[PDB]
């Protein structure tokens, strides 16, 4: 069963486990061949107990939320925690405003549980982003507000122009991909109250030789795969929390299974070693 972890400072706990949608229903334009099966696969992962769902306005073209928005109506919205994102393209005030009801339209839903910036944009100043985005939090269209792909210096300049709590960066981070170590962002993060939330957290499955062979030997002592082995890896980490894709039943499952996996100290240290 599904491992909670507390957002932030927020005093709610969330699934460490988040539903990745990118690709379901498109990638970068709407792909409507697959809707009805595509549902039924989002149906079937929030019953196993994905309730944490990570979608973008730009996911499909849009038409990821709408295939969200159908599937999540099987069930009690409240239950659920869904994220979307704002394009880099939309984070002027008014554009911003006019992406996040258009997400709430193709989601179908009165309001977002967290709403990040996906990229920065130098041009845009933070400061009339942030304030756009607490006027959502002010109307009730947004519970949090967060930010994505932010390295620590911009996290700090966001947290210092933002009227609302940020309380999640989402960032790439995996057994080979240490750019939040190396930043300092990961310490910052447990240090201050935010969340850290790992994108993709398999690295898309591609991984070295050396990488490989300590997970093999980790994962034939615990009797399960490379990939379950980096997402308890990740999810051992105070304030990390993952977003897998998974597009398929089995690995719903297996990356479930994960949460129950209990590294020890010098299992940690070695896969700390591998990057
Ligand atoms: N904020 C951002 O800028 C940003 C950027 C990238 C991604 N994201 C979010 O993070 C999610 C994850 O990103 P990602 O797709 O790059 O990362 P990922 O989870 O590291 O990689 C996904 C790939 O891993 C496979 N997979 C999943 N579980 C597996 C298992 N147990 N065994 C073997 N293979 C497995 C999937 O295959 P199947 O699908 O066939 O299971 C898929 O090909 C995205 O959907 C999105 O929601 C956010
Ligand atoms: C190909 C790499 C991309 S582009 C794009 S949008 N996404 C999802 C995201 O950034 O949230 C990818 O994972």
């Amino acid at each position: 069963s599904m491992l909670y972890k507390e957002l932030g400072r927020t005093g709610e706990e969330i699934p460490a486990l988040g539903l990745g949608t990118w690709g379901i229903g498109g990638f970068e334009t709407p792909d409507y061949s697959r809707d009805e099966e595509m549902v039924e696969l989002l149906k079937t992962a929030i019953k196993m107990g994905y309730t944490h769902i990570d979608t973008a306005e730009y996911y499909g073209g849009g038409h990821t939320e709408e295939l969200i928005g159908k599937a999540i109506k099987d069930f009690r919205r409240e239950d659920l925690f869904i994220v979307s994102k704002v394009w880099p393209t939309h984070l002027r005030r008014d554009d911003l405003l006019r992406s996040l009801e258009n997400t709430l339209k193709r989601l179908d839903t009165d309001y977002v549980d967290l709403y990040l910036i996906h990229w920065p944009n130098p041009e845009i100043p933070l400061e009339e982003t942030l304030s756009a985005m607490a006027e959502g939090v002010r109307q009730g269209l947004i519970r949090y507000i967060g930010v994505s792909n932010f390295d620590r210096r911009l996290l700090e300049e966001a947290i210092s122009k933002s009227q609302e709590p940020i309380v999640c960066d989402q960032v790439k981070y995996n057994i080979e991909d240490r750019d939040p170590e190396r930043d300092g962002l990961l310490e910052f993060c447990q240090k201050n109250g935010v969340t850290l939330v790992a994108y993709s957290p398999l690295r898309r499955t591609l991984l070295s030789e050396k990488t490989k062979r300590t997970l093999e030997e980790i994962a034939k002592n615990h009797g399960a795969t490379i990939y379950q082995i980096m997402l308890a890896w990740l999810l051992a980490k105070p304030n990390v929390v993952a977003i897998p894709k998974a597009g398929r039943v089995e690995h719903l499952r297996e990356n479930l299974k994960a949460t129950e996996i209990k590294l020890s100290e010098e299992e940690m240290k070695l896969l700390d070693s591998l990057g």
